[PDB]
DNA sequence: GTCGG
DNA sequence: GCTGATGCGA
DNA sequence: CCGACGTCGCATCAGC
């Protein structure tokens, strides 16, 4: 909170970025200084000092100044009166609906929730299912119903395979107090880099209407719809996303999918500078050879960072 | 937009 | 009908 | 000064 008013301007700044001007690398450039900026133990009082931190140069540094001196940003002001803009950056809230499409619909009139009911044949499954659950989706997941669903899935997948382990992680696994969603990481003992495992796993959850829609399905990956039964007598529905991961690969798939996002960006480029790939499965050399995970901590051995627990990589 | 090369 | 590239999201 | 900037899985539809 300390340096919030920054830190949302930066983040706004972001948004409109990726939405509106398509520009991922601008995007990723003022989240950065966002990231960097959240991070800073004192209070920013010019942009100069702000200036100071990397990832926060010039231009940001003036927006700054601009911010410290009027209690507003001229830049954004205009965004969020203009149409086109604010149109384009209101749509991307729908799951599925990304800069092209909300550019695409804005263009040819549809610019508002009610356009995309009247227009419901525009839309593929993933995306009216964005709408269906438009509310839904925007509403956070506090801990307590969070622990409720970890409950229901671990005990779903013992009943499909006392061999499976489920692992929740995402802001959950950092401990937050609430999250966006419920990312379920799961392995089983048939499968591994030598070696229908997750659709028996969602057939399952759906049997117990835990899951409710589908988004996308494949081979490792699941994006879905999900929802906590309540008294006979409605709980929001969630979105869950399950991935397999082949067994020998779970710790670099747990740090991956444990996040933050941003943890991750400043993992493998800190890696990148020490001869390391890291994705999702692998870490290797610079390139090269999958070296041997054992742990998470084993990790952060190879590219030389101090350990850090889940609670502390929410950056 | 930022920063190392 | 098929499929790459484009899109969207983790 | 310029241009590189994390790394992946699944679905969709143009252009054939
Ligand atoms: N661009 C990205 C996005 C995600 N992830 C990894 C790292 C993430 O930990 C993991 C899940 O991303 P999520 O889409 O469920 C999230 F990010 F929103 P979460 O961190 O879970 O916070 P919450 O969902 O509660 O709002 O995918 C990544 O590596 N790169
Ligand atoms: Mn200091
Ligand atoms: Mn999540
Ligand atoms: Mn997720
Ligand atoms: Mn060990
Ligand atoms: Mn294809
Ligand atoms: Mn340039
Ligand atoms: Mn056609
Ligand atoms: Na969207
Ligand atoms: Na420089």
């Amino acid at each position: 909170t300390l340096n919030g008013g920054i830190t949302d301007m930066l983040t706004e700044l972001a948004n409109f970025e990726k939405n509106v001007s398509q520009a991922i690398h601008k995007y990723n450039a003022y989240r950065k200084a966002a990231s960097v900026i959240a991070k800073y133990p004192h209070k920013i009082k010019s942009g100069a000092e702000a200036k100071k931190l990397p990832g926060v140069g010039t231009k940001i540094a003036e927006k700054i100044d601009e911010f410290l001196a009027t209690g507003k940003l001229r830049k954004l002001e205009k965004i969020r009166q203009d149409d086109t803009s604010s149109s384009i950056n209101f749509l991307t809230r729908v799951s599925g609906i990304g800069p092209s499409a909300a550019r695409k619909f804005v263009d040819e009139g549809i610019k508002t929730l009610e356009d995309l009911r009247k227009n419901e044949d525009k839309l593929n499954h993933h995306q009216r299912i964005g709408l269906k659950y438009f509310g839904d989706f925007e509403k956070r997941i506090p801990r307590e119903e969070m622990l409720q669903m970890q409950d229901i899935v671990l005990n779903e997948v013992k009943k499909v395979d006392s061999e499976y382990i489920a692992t929740v992680c995402g802001s959950f696994r950092r401990g937050a107090e609430s999250s966006g969603d419920m990312d379920v990481l799961l392995t089983h003992p048939s499968f591994t880099s030598e070696s229908k495992l997750l659709h028996q796993v969602v057939e399952q959850l759906q049997k117990v209407h835990f899951i409710t829609d589908t988004l996308s399905k494949g081979e490792t990956k699941f994006m879905g719809v999900c929802q906590l039964p309540s008294k006979n007598d409605e709980y929001p529905h969630r979105r869950i996303d399950i991935r397999l991961i082949p067994k020998d690969q779970y710790y670099c798939g747990v740090l991956y999918f444990t996040g933050s996002d941003i943890f991750n960006k400043n993992m493998k480029a800190h890696a990148l500078e020490k001869g390391f790939t890291i994705n999702e499965y692998t870490i290797r050399p610079l390139a090269g050879e999958p070296l041997p995970v054992d742990s998470e901590k084993d990790i952060f051995d190879y590219i030389q960072w101090k350990y850090r627990e889940p609670k502390d990589r929410s950056e």
